[PDB]
């Protein structure tokens, strides 16, 4: 990558990662009686960044078997909703998935709008962790890797919209 | 796969049938004048169906280093007998003008061709640089109004078919195969 610096994460060393997770929450959800249609792991995904890390994550869930729905969110701050879950997750087990917490203000955000709904369980999956740049104390229950400080694009996660279509998770700005 | 009564393609034949629909992109748009930044492809991917393909496929463009845009649109259908045109709700439309830019709508399958023949009248009035679209999966016998898509990953007959972002009520999207629903469970 000549507009960027070093790899990362190669493309293989994620989806690696993504198959150990995947088998994580499916030995974590095992005894809760996971089903489609009626109770199926509801995967909510704040767009834009997570869609690769979504497409990748809920095929390495059928790789164990794991029933799951997927919902697409998006959110605005000067936070607001632009698009909200098309189906209720009252009484469902919801994964929200990211690319990247850092702040943990989004997430948070959505943490405590979804706690109220009244799921059966609500837990986070995080493609990537910055734990040190928390603005509110966040811990997300999944996280593929934890990062320096480093602004990364690739994978999803995007420099002014670009680069999310990187195979690989590339380091724009060292760490 | 229990529930399945014919694999029509495995994820290996679609990720390469995908690649060669993005080498086909990357030679049609070669002279096109696309950049990084300031004049990527912009690719309107239709949710939910079209999230899988959406994400595979703007990797392979990577791989033909083809600058991209993703953009997500979530439509909703009318109740019942309310539209003969194909007419739709746009819950979340593009974030940023396509207007000057080169457009491309992605889908996981076109087959009545109702919703995207408005979606591509729908944006053609916005005047991007030109606009075309890419099926996964292409019913090319189940019109109800015409259309052809410009790229397609594969053709099928008429069967019910999930996976790969496809569903039998929003279920099976996330097989990484693409399989015939048995008759019994529909
Ligand atoms: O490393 C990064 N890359 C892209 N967007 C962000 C937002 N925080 N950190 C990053
Ligand atoms: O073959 C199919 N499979 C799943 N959904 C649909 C909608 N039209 N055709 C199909």
């Amino acid at each position: 990558y000549e507009f960027a610096e070093k790899i990362l994460f190669t493309e293989e060393e994620i989806r690696t990662r993504i198959k150990e997770v995947a088998k994580r929450i499916a030995d974590d959800y095992k005894g809760k009686g996971l089903r489609p249609y009626v109770n199926p792991l509801v995967l909510i995904s704040v767009l834009k960044g997570s869609f690769m890390f979504t497409a990748d994550l809920c095929r390495a869930l059928c790789d164990f078997n794991v029933p799951v729905r997927m919902e697409f969110i998006c959110v605005s701050s000067y936070v607001r909703m632009l698009l909200d879950t098309r189906h209720s997750i009252e009484g469902h087990h919801v994964l929200i998935v990211e690319d990247i917490v850092d702040t943990a203000l989004t997430l948070n955000y959505l943490y405590h709008m979804y706690f109220t709904r009244r799921p059966a369980s609500l837990k986070t999956v995080v493609l990537l962790d910055k734990r040190e740049g928390r603005r509110v104390p966040f811990s997300a229950d999944y996280v593929v890797a934890n990062i320096p400080n480093a602004f990364v694009i690739g994978y999803g996660l995007d420099y002014d919209d670009t680069y999310r279509e990187l195979r690989d998770i590339v380091v724009l700005r060292p760490e």
